[PDB]
């Protein structure tokens, strides 16, 4: 349930197995890194660690900031049965929908295998920090969705303030028009750019799709805001040659920092030949964290009984924020015990389309699956 063809030329093929080549090592990284970081409890205070994870997700990003730069060389990419194609078409500034898709959890499942990707286990893209990602994260899922490889930090030394901390002085830089709902989230993200949408939703009593919306200028939420902000910002080719060209030398040197570093906290170093013959390791107990973490918050904040919890977090690893926005269909087929009252309660727009519209469910399914 995770497809896309490859539809460019074979000049553009090596160009996108390349670049998705080095996202996946960079964001390798990310997951090596918080291995380290969970190990070790001196790891984890260790300031020099926490600099070179913040790198790689900045590297993660910015190597998702170039796949399909053309917009033109993915067809039919189709994410948990979604097709993003229909879904980026539509929109007011239309785009990529590779680049689309691998801002949702699993969306490098079909570009992955698009691109005939088997160089190493769960050759996995995610562009979804949140709480240590140096970049305001709503901004950088954004970056990614735009292409915005001049934009996208490559260091964290550069990156801009406001671009993180003091985001609200870029929205303010091309005075934007700020719906009323969209100054409601950024009241909660002054107090903590990092909070996560979820909860975001929660505290303003909005589903997360309200929180969200579209990622275009027309359309209302942090996303929508974003994009608004963005789209204002002329395309600089001569800083995105710039990021192109020490990108990959930063990378090859935060590996080898890495193997550094690792050395005087474990027996096995985290080369790079360990990190790839490891991977799945690494990455189950990436996902295990975020599945428990997601697992408590769903009983405790949304009535969810354990059990039923448990699947959805494994489901969607460990995102809220997939599951508040996902079809009850396809919640229930993943999880069958799940109750329309606990899928009302994680996704309010099916509360909204059901209790107070007077849909069915598979009308409010087929509005939740076709637009979001
Ligand atoms: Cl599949
Ligand atoms: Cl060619
Ligand atoms: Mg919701
Ligand atoms: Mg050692």
């Amino acid at each position: 349930v995770y497809d896309a063809e490859f539809v460019g030329s074979e000049r553009e093929f090596e160009e996108e197995r390349e670049t998705f080549l080095k996202g996946v090592k960079a964001y390798d990284g990310v997951l090596a890194t918080r291995y380290l970081m969970e190990r070790s409890s001196s790891a984890k205070n260790d300031e020099e660690l926490l600099e070179l994870h913040q790198n790689f997700i900045l590297l993660t990003g910015s190597y998702a900031c170039s796949i399909d730069p053309t917009e033109d060389r993915y067809q039919n990419v189709i994410v948990r049965g979604v097709n993003f194609d229909e879904r980026v078409q539509r929109l007011s500034t239309g785009g990529s929908p590779a680049r689309y898709a691998i801002v949702y959890r699993r969306g490098w499942r079909a570009i992955a295998k698009a691109l005939d990707i088997d160089e190493e286990d769960v050759p996995a893209i995610e562009v979804r920090a949140v709480k240590r990602n140096p970049l305001q994260p709503a901004l950088y899922r954004i970056l990614v969705r735009y292409g915005r490889v001049d934009l996208m930090p490559v260091t964290v030394d550069e990156v801009p303030p406001e671009m993180a901390g003091e985001f609200e002085r870029l929205i303010e830089r091309y005075d934007v028009p700020i719906d009323e709902k969209e100054e409601r989230i950024l009241e909660i993200l002054r107090e903590n750019p990092w909070t996560p949408h979820d909860e975001i939703a929660r505290r303003l009593g909005l589903s997360v799709s309200e929180v969200e919306g579209e990622k275009d200028p027309e359309s209302s939420g942090i996303y929508s805001l974003w994009s608004r902000v963005v789209v204002n910002i002329e395309y600089d080719e001569r800083t995105a040659k710039r990021h192109v060209k020490r990108r990959d030398r930063l990378l090859e040197e935060l590996y080898e920092h890495l193997e550094e570093l690792s050395e005087r906290y474990l027996r096995h170093p985290l080369t790079r030949r360990w990190i790839v013959e490891h991977k799945r390791d690494i990455m189950r107990r990436y996902l295990e964290q975020r599945i428990v973490e997601c697992a408590l918050k769903l009983q405790d904040r949304y009535g969810i009984r354990e059990d039923v919890a448990l699947c959805l977090a494994r489901a969607f690893d460990g995102s809220i924020s997939m599951i508040a926005t996902t079809p009850y269909r396809t919640l229930k087929d993943v999880c069958p015990d799940l109750t329309l009252e606990e899928a009302k309660s994680v996704n309010r727009t099916l509360a909204t389309l059901i209790d107070e519209h007077g849909l069915s469910p598979d009308a409010a399914d087929e509005l939740i699956e076709h637009f979001e």
